[PDB]
């Protein structure tokens, strides 16, 4: 599991002012790796397929309601022509 | 005076993870040209558009009691 390395370790005694070829040490945190929990991708409760099914069912319900509105609102011209024509004839009777 | 142990930062340094037999063929790596997400997004946008349009139609068609009273009552007064 350990990444491979030709050099095990050596003894280095750094100074402050004369760090020549200023490197970038790999910093490490101080909290134990036991507190650093492993990652888990929390899967969503629903799937996009179930989303499609539910949204399509809702679209079917909305379309049924819109069709009901259409059949109730398509007769209004029929009401117009059923109500005024007898009255227009009555006015013509004068 | 600062002291620590050192390990050489070598290009030859490699890391060796291990992969299980059931790794690569996860169902989501291989996906078709058409999945349910795009249809979900488009369908939700269309649903919101229709929700706005029904309200617009409701406010555009709410004049029938006014569009009929102002056509009938003046004729009533004229005859009366």
């Amino acid at each position: 599991m350990d990444p491979y390395c030709p050099f095990d370790a050596l003894d280095v005694w750094e100074h402050r002012r004369f760090i020549v070829a200023d490197s970038r040490n790999f910093i490490t945190p101080e909290f134990p790796r036991d507190f650093w929990m492993s990652p888990v991708f929390n899967l969503p409760r629903e799937t996009a397929a179930e989303q499609v099914v539910v949204l399509q069912a809702q679209r079917t319900a909305a379309a049924a309601a819109l069709e009901n509105a259409a059949m109730q609102a398509a007769e209004l011209p029929v009401d117009i022509e059923r109500r005024l024509r007898p009255i227009e004839r009555n006015v013509h009777e004068i």
